[PDB]
């Protein structure tokens, strides 16, 4: 009875930087051409989505953020081709047009419809979320901290129906990126030694995939001793942290290993942890894998003799994947019981409850958190 | 006969830093445990050579340089069995001593032996030269500016008899490095598009290295634009500078490829176009391969949003080949004739003339200068 | 900790003889009186174990095989006063309880303790591994291809703490066994004519020994002529096949030497290449020592006038060595680069790749093949 | 005079194997180039010369046996230097050419002039007797049960002109052997135990060799029960029988000396018990030697375990003594009373009583029966 109507839904907006949520009551507009019309599940709160609040990630207001997630066609736009209403889905925050050059490419995955500049808007350039009269902004190409989102159909990655929606929503961005970060953009080797920087959902996440990848050693790292226990038990042969000692970190890891680390990521969001892990991976065969998300406008300083004497620094982006279709096959994975999610979600609350989860979060306290409709 | 004696020879000698070279009469001890002493046929003029005399590269004084060469085993130390006289060889700065965890690992390169912080001995940490009664230092295991000189067994690859030794010295360096640099270090993939900063020795060698790769379109950038024509010889598609306009190098390459920059490498050795080669491959799946040597004690500040995307920055050492096994091989293939080596030796001088070949280089006015003995 | 607790680790386990390496889950009991638990680093594939394989070296089952190791001391049962928890250790497959006539005795070193029968069991007669509920077998004292063991502290060699595992793990079993061999079994005088048969990991070895002692000559023998390079490298001064003449290989070596053999060493396992080698050295002070393990339950029939004429005929077990007193040394003498190890190791892989380093050994590719943990 | 004459004399002659002596009249031609002619005093009846009555030992017919003998040269050939006639000499079936390998060698002595295929000539492949027209054969390089022999120069030892003849004609054969099997062979430790196989003339003088090394139990072992008494008054410390018991003489031997057999000499003859003596000496660090000489043609079989665990097993020519140095030096010391051969000899006889001198030795009745001339 809605499809070609204005759904009028609930929505956590954020009018402004620095500022808590505003459950409010907003109107979404009916998909355009090509575009979709979800209505979200499950959410899960990302540390990305906190960027926004603390300011650390350019953004414009008000805004709707959420990406994580898991929902159903309501009903699809003009043209749409890939998915019908009553479909269960996954908004993906990275698309997959399959006509641009990081489509085209099988090494690639960064759409040229990525929305990394903060542009707040669909394909068309224009927004789909009003509150009070004034327009409301989308988050990551998707916004789904709102019982009703749309998205475009290069965004939409079409699932398996009998899918446990706040489960597989960690496949919508933390785990799939912790877990491709190692399986397909370091391609960790077995027999190796990794290291992760940050035991966090992601930093967890990169541990299972090394694990799985073969790797005989995986040494995880962070200042919360808490996430430890998680960490030992979901792959870490072991873990410690920098305050442990005074000498360097690297040499710490070097000396631990014989000089042999293969791989570290860096799964924190801090420059000088990013050079933590870069001079931590062996000098000429060692690769250093970037997951973390650095804050904007801040310029890196590093010694370039570092990578010179052979090492690999790189990017990743939602772990390498290739959205629309990695994830319906990581989705039937989960289906035949290969990963266990539920190791990954601390908390399953109400949407209302919100604000208790981002405390939460930002306590250490939790690893995700799932929102629920 | 010589074996078993200290020769005595001339040798160009660099009392200290910022000074030509004084050729001086030295005394060449005899090889001990697995050494060997060579006779030097002819030896290359590399850019690396002159970081000394600049003072941009750590180097204890007096020492003798040169470390591109062909020469002849005049005679083995105590245990040799790789070589015997009279045997062709190419001296190596980068050992392959087979049993290290880099030698060990086959996506490794960088013995342990390799002389990276200008110690300037051999393995046993003593040197083998001498001028009016003061021990004169090695250069990165080799010393090819002298009559003789001896090194470790690791350092000494042996080549086929008839190879024409003023030809091949720029397999021990300059050739080798740039060719790697695209095939080994790289990896240039057929069809792709490759921009090389810095047409000089190096710079063209790695033209020819994607050349052999298949690369679709390879685009040389130099300010000295008398280099282009020698560019497009050896397989450049087309060749500018970074004067030609006022916008960024990276948006002109973007543009001109509309997108699609494979992999960028930068043979200069500035670290401001470090940075211009990691702007400019595809912020996605572009990769930039820095073989250009930078300045001591510099640090490097760039933004981190470059990597953050997902391109992949790595060094690279002799062009990422495994010495000992990879520099017979290169022979080999020059011998099949698999490459041309005439386009880069632009000025063949006697040794005496050594002073000649350097001004050439700085001027800008020759690729390789190849002395000969 | 893990102190005064069942291990539960993994370890390559054989069921039966004639059958593939099942990498189980087992349990490991923590160590009794004077026992000691190890942690494997890295272990060896010696030609002994996979004697078990065939089935020619009898041995109860299951069992877990594996015996040149480095290792670290996890925990130390009651009464051990020779190593302490974090003591770097080599288990000693040959024990030195030090008091029995063959310890007390300076030309013996085949202790009482020493597991020659199969027995696999300690001291006690007891075993301290469980797959399944059911016990499993130790193997010659020692039991390496396991993360974890228990050994009597009879069995223990406490080495230096700067000694790299992969490497000093030949002391364990073939180094040891091939250097004293000639060293200290054999007593090769400087001057003489030595010949080995058979060119693998402990023929290799005796090489090394025979050049230490001053052997004018030595002449390598194996049907693999792939492995005469490595001979010849580390001392050998000429190699043959028995294949490329028709006359018996006694006459043949006569002939090379014009009948001035003074020491043979059979270093393979054949009853017909122990008559051969004793057959080779000259018929009258000439000394042959046999190396090899001759396939159990087989008799020998030779012509006693070989002997007669005044042949010394010698066995030897880890080449003559009294194991907690002379590993140690090896260990310490190999810090001050006195011999070199690596030369014997063609392969370093993870543990998980047991069948591989198997599979290299058998098809004649490797001479070590060290499995890192 | 009669040299350079045939001298015609008698001597006793085998016609065949398995029949007794014949005392004959013959010729024995005069000493060619490098000969000695030698007039027998005194020859023991040694154990070796009823063999080839017995057809256990290879031999032409006819012959002149007997082999262990002091005499006085009646003539010397051309060019012979070592002797004049009227000169006190032994005869060695052991020559000492002083040029082959052996001879050369301190450690060997079977000279390259031995017969020890039963040729029955001398160097230049002729024989010197002749008889009833058909010409007789030499026996080991020696024949002296005759009146008259020839021997080559290499094979004849000049001794103390003091010497009692019918004594120290045991330094040819019998003592010096087993003796020397002790001393210079086995080289029996001070305060070791040794164990003999065999009460006889070179089984007693084994035990006189032990009791001069400081042997501390010296065990004999005999099926004769009389052979006992002597063995203890030449220095056994006690004595017993393989009948004795029905547990394996090994274990009995073990059992006896708590595990410390040091050496054990076979000096009987029989392949069966050289395995005996093997297994009865300690299992790593005992030494057998064997002194008896295996029926010709027979082949040994026996379990090689018994070597591989460290035995040292030798084989024992005329005790190991280089003859023309050593058998002067030991008729030297038995002038000098370090050791009494009266003890062996048992029965004095006259040549013409040879027969009898035969039964006693196959009866158990004497230990050594010297004939007189
Ligand atoms: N690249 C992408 O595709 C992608 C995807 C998801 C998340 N992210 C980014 O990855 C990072 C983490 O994601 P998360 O959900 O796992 O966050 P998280 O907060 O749950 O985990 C952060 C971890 O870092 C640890 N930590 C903080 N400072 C530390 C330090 N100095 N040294 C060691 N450990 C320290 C914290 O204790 C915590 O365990 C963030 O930057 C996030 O924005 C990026
Ligand atoms: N990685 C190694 O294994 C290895 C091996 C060989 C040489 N090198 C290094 O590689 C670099 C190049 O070696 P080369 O012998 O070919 O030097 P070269 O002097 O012949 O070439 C340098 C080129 O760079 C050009 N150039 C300089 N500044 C420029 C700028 N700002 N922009 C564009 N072009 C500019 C010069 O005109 C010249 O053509 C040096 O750093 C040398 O030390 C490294
Ligand atoms: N005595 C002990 O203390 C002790 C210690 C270690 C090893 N071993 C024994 O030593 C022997 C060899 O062990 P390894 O570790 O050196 O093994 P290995 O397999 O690496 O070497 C065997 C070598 O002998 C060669 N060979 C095989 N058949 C041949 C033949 N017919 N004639 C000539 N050469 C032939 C093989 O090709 C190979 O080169 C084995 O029996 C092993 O059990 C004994
Ligand atoms: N190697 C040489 O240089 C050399 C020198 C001299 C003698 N021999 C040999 O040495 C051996 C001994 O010579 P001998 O002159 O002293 O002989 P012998 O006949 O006097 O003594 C043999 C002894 O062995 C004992 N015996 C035989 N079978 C027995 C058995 N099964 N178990 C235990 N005792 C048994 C006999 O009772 C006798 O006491 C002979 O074979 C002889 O040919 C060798
Ligand atoms: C069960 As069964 C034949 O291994 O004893
Ligand atoms: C010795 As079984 C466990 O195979 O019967
Ligand atoms: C034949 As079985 C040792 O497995 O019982
Ligand atoms: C008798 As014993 C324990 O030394 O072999
Ligand atoms: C004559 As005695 C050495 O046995 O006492
Ligand atoms: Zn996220
Ligand atoms: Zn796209
Ligand atoms: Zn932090
Ligand atoms: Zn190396
Ligand atoms: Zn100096
Ligand atoms: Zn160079
Ligand atoms: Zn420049
Ligand atoms: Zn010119
Ligand atoms: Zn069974
Ligand atoms: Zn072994
Ligand atoms: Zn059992
Ligand atoms: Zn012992
Ligand atoms: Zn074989
Ligand atoms: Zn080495
Ligand atoms: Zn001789
Ligand atoms: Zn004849
Ligand atoms: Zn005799
Ligand atoms: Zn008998
Ligand atoms: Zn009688």
């Amino acid at each position: 009875g809605t499809a070609g109507k204005v759904i009028k839904c609930k929505a956590a907006v954020l009018w402004e930087q620095k500022q808590p949520f505003s459950i409010e009551e907003i109107e979404v507009a009916p998909p355009k051409t090509k575009e979709v019309r979800i209505k979200i599940l499950a959410t899960g709160i990302c540390r990305t989505d906190d960027h926004v609040i603390k300011g650390t990630m350019v953004s414009k207001f008000p805004v709707i953020v959420g990406h994580e997630a898991t929902g159903i066609v309501e009903s699809i736009g003009e043209g749409v081709t890939t998915v019908k209403p009553g479909d269960k889905v996954i908004p993906l925050f990275l698309p997959q047009c399959r006509e641009c050059n990081a489509c085209r490419n099988p090494d690639g995955n960064l759409c040229i419809r990525s929305d990394i500049t903060g542009r707040g808007v669909l394909a068309d350039g224009t927004t789909r979320f009003t509150c009070k009269g004034k327009p409301v902004h989308h988050f990551m190409n998707t916004s789904t901290f709102t019982e009703y989102t749309v998205v475009d159909e290069s965004s939409v990655a079409k699932i398996d129906d009998a899918a446990p929606p706040e489960k597989v929503c960690l496949i919508g961005c933390g785990f799939s990126t912790g877990y491709g970060a190692a399986v397909k953009t370091g391609k960790v080797k077995p027999g190796s030694t990794c290291v992760v920087f940050g035991l966090g959902g992601v930093g967890l996440s990169v541990i299972m995939g090394c694990k799985s990848a073969g790797a005989s050693r995986i040494i995880g790292i962070d200042l919360n001793k808490d996430k430890f226990e998680k960490a030992m038990a979901v792959g870490a042969t072991e873990c410690i942290s920098p305050k442990d000692s005074t000498k360097p970190i690297s040499e710490v890891l070097s000396e631990m290993t014989g000089n042999n680390v293969g791989y570290t990521f860096e799964v924190i969001g801090h420059l000088e942890t990013m050079i933590d892990a870069l001079a931590s991976c062996h000098m000429n065969y060692g690769t250093s894998v970037v997951v973390g998300v650095p804050p904007s406008a801040k310029m890196l300083t590093y010694d370039p003799m570092l990578l010179f004497t052979g090492r690999t620094w790189k990017g990743c982006v939602f772990g390498g994947l290739k959205s629309r279709d990695d994830v319906p096959k990581l989705v039937t994975e989960f289906l035949a019981k290969k990963f266990d999610l539920d190791q990954l979600i601390t908390h399953v609350l109400p949407f209302k409850k919100i604000s208790e989860g981002f405390e939460l979060l930002n306590s250490g306290q939790s690893i995700r958190t799932v929102l629920t409709f």
